[PDB]
């Protein structure tokens, strides 16, 4: 993803 792009951030968790």
């Amino acid at each position: 993803p792009f951030l968790i």
